[PDB]
Order: structure tokens, then C-alpha cells, then sequence
């Protein structure tokens, strides 16, 4: 599933990330738009042979299992593949785990590079919520 801006916003909220660790919606949804361009099916490699998946790009080195990560977690104890459905539910609960881990948002390097300190707003922009 291919989300729209104020779609994917009122997905996230239903599913209790506004605010969640004092992350406001807009943070949320610049972070899908730059991990995976809102697309629920993304899956990237990484070098280290993690591969990271989903709205959030939540990477099997930590949170998910996939099989084929040798030596990591599967710290939110799913598969990586239910990362990938068009329901939101699942990368929302991992994310969640992943944002209260000590780091914020800093664990997401596209939200880092290209939300944090940004007009995050804007993305909620014209919204109904
Ligand atoms: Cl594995
Ligand atoms: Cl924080
Ligand atoms: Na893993």
C-alpha cells in the first residue's frame, strides 16, 4: 500500500504515535515519507546484510526477524514480513519499542538528515484530524 500524506497522518494517530514520546504527527509522517516514501512493501539491504523494512524501514539487525541476519534480535518478536502488510499496526508497536530506546527519533537516519529540526507541520498540513 502506497499511503497518502494526510491518509498515513490519521492511520499513525488512530494508532496512538501523535505525541507518542513527545513526537508530534508531523515527525511521524516526514519519517515514513523519507524511509519509504509512504509505501507499506520497502525493503532495502543494508551493507551489513540487515535488510529494513516497511512505512518505517525497521531494520532486522534489532527488531524484527527475517531469517537472514546472522547474529541479531528480533527485539519487537516479529516477523520482519508482517512489517510489510498494508495494516499499520505492526510498524507502529515496533517503532514505538524503537523510539523509547534511548535515542528518540535519531534511531531513524533519514529522519535525523531530513526531518529533525525541519517545518515538520507542514506534513499534517491541510489534514482532518
Ligand atoms: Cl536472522
Ligand atoms: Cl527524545
Ligand atoms: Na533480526
Amino acid at each position: 500500500k502506497v499511503f497518502g500524506r494526510c491518509e498515513l497522518a490519521a492511520a499513525m494517530k488512530r494508532h496512538g504515535l501523535d505525541n507518542y514520546r513527545g513526537y508530534s504527527l508531523g515527525n511521524w509522517v516526514c519519517a515514513a515519507k523519507f524511509e519509504s516514501n509512504f509505501n507499506t512493501q520497502a525493503t532495502n539491504r543494508n551493507t551489513d546484510g540487515s535488510t529494513d523494512y516497511g512505512i518505517l524501514q525497521i531494520n532486522s539487525r534489532w527488531w524484527c526477524n527475517d531469517g537472514r541476519t546472522p547474529g541479531s534480535r528480533n527485539l519487537c518478536n516479529i516477523p520482519c514480513s508482517a512489517l510489510l502488510s498494508s495494516d499499520i499496526t505492526a510498524s507502529v508497536n515496533c517503532a514505538k519499542k524503537i523510539v523509547s530506546d534511548g535515542n528518540g527519533m535519531n534511531a531513524w537516519v533519514a529522519w535525523r538528515n531530513r526531518c529533525k529540526g525541519t517545518d515538520v507541520q507542514a506534513w499534517i498540513r491541510g489534514c482532518r484530524l
